[PDB]
């Protein structure tokens, strides 16, 4: 035992803590200068004794040098893409052929109804609990390594907060730029006469594809997590919404308007009260998504690949 | 002009048409012996002046040398799959679902009905008539040069029957192994102690991957053509029956179970007619595909990417 490596645990357990409580929360329970306070004092003593200096420090979070190009990295496990609706009647015609293509349809069937954030889907990897690895989705089975662009979003955990996380976790989210740094990021660049996006989803495409993370740290960024990839050394729970809650326990940031809905009338309600809702988020939205809450039923019913939306196989039994 | 390449031209373009007739029309004009006689006579004529022999002759489908592996083709146009249906209820949620779905229904919606049949889906391109290369269709993505292969198959013509082909026309289609060759295929198999086929789609499978020609072209393989790819010097039909009418006026074999539908009701006979019929066809089938028939509303409606089958993302206007 040093005294210097007893300091340096200390702060960075209380500013992973402080970070979880006004990002994943948006409850502090101290004054943000409370929270840099602690932050430079860290930084500095870090600085003062580099022998102890650790990789997944909240000190650490941007690359000093800027990288020569992007990786190619190819997902273990596939990130799927989403299927569409455009009216009552279409959502309801989604419903009808999952109620008769069923084994069994329960009464009621839960549905985890989310917004659809107009943002970029991207992947981030966990392995015993440190952050090693974040990709592009790409294609959907290749991506761009955006590792050192995933670690300036300060609402990414460079740690999972919890003393026995998985073996590997592959965290599945979509990284937006709110309004008010949107708003910001266009006036900066108009009084520096730069680039200016035309709307948020370009603005964060455009800043976690930049090559410097010094550039990339400097744009409002933010992840709200939809799902989970690789998932080793864990039992992860039955339900979509038990499966989120839980990657909020351990330091995961999710969309806070999610609720569920027992059938497609209480589904639709969720889809016209996120509409008038829409006028006065923050972020942008184009829509909801609206999943099959149990894990079992979505096995069940399982997944299209790349084909028709004109042509169907009505198979023999 | 000389006598032997008069000889060579004129039997070429009688036994291409007789091809023709007996493969894509099941109407021959000679019997088999005439057919053959014909054929060697060429073959002869073609050894004993290899100087006029051309690659695309009928007498050269099979190579006399084994290839040393499998290449590998990227599709040019990505070969799209399939989604499925089980139940008329099913189907008839699909239907509503396009109803509801397209900027104007048409009355009535005509839907191009073929038989699924339970084979192996290929690639065929035809450089200005001749076929250049053939290939799996591997992931949808990349698939393996199966050429040779494909060059073995006695009713794909190794020339398009047309004297203005397009300048290139990728013909995409289902090879299988009828039931009668299958029987032959094992009862030999079984008499010479070597691989028996559960049933024709392993059979037909494995007569393609096979990297020898001279052991595919004793197989009896063959291709019912489901769709185009690239089509670049020629304007196709504005209708799926009309582009695979137009394959068969060309050379191509077709389905001859394929009939047009107008509204649910009629398309649900086709699929009970040609579950009556699987009994009794002589190949196998493991349902119907059911398509839109008009070309304008299938790129209206458009194709899914790799996606479940329990989201939907209910998109704002
Ligand atoms: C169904 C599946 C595959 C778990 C999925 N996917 C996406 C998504 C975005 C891009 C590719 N996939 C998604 C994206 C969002 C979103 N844009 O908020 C969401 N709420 N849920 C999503 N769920
Ligand atoms: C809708 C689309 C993409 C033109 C298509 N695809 C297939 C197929 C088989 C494997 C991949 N796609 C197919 C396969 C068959 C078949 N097995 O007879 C068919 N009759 N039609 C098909 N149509
Ligand atoms: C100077 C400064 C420091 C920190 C923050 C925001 N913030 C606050 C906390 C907190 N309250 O526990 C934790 C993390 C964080 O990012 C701002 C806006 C300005
Ligand atoms: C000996 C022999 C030769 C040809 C055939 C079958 N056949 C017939 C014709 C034909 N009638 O115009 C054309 C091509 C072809 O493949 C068999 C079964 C046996």
């Amino acid at each position: 035992m040093t005294n210097i490596q007893t300091q340096l645990d200390n702060l960075r357990k209380t500013l992973r803590q402080y970070e979880y409580e006004y990002h994943v929360l948006d409850n502090p329970s101290v004054p943000d200068s409370e929270y840099d306070r602690l932050f430079h004092q860290l930084k500095a003593l870090e600085l003062e004794h580099p022998e102890f200096l650790t990789s997944d420090s909240p000190t650490q979070r941007v690359g000093a040098k800027p990288l020569s190009g992007f990786s190619q990295i190819r997902h273990e496990i596939p990130m799927l893409s989403l299927d569409n609706a455009f009216s009552d009647a279409e959502f309801n015609a989604f419903v009808k052929r999952i109620e008769d293509r069923l084994i069994l349809l329960p009464k009621p069937l839960t549905f985890c109804c989310e917004p659809k954030l107009d943002g970029l889907a991207v992947s981030i990897l966990y392995v015993n609990g440190e952050l090693t690895q974040a990709a592009t989705r790409g294609d959907g089975t290749t991506g761009e390594d955006i590792t050192a662009n995933i670690r300036t979003i300060r609402n990414v955990p460079l740690q999972l907060l919890t003393d026995n996380p998985p073996a590997r976790l592959e965290v599945r989210g979509e990284v937006f730029m709110p309004h008010a740094g949107f708003e910001r990021l266009n006036k900066y660049a108009l009084e520096h006469n730069e680039k200016t996006f035309a709307n948020p989803r370009n603005a964060a495409a455009g800043s976690l594809r930049q090559l410097d993370p010094n550039i990339t740290s400097k744009r409002p960024l933010v992840l709200n997590a939809y799902g989970i990839g690789i998932a080793e050394g864990v039992d992860l729970p039955t339900t979509h919404y038990a499966r989120l809650q839980w990657l909020k326990s351990i330091g995961i940031p999710v969309n806070p308007e999610i609720r569920l809905c027992n059938g497609a009338d209480e589904v639709l309600g969720f889809y016209r009260d996120i509409q008038n809702k829409r006028s006065s988020l923050g972020y942008d939205i184009d829509g909801t998504v609206l999943k099959i809450n149990d894990i079992a039923l979505q096995n069940e019913l399982g997944f299209i690949s790349k084909a028709p939306r004109w042509a169907i196989a009505y198979k023999f039994p």
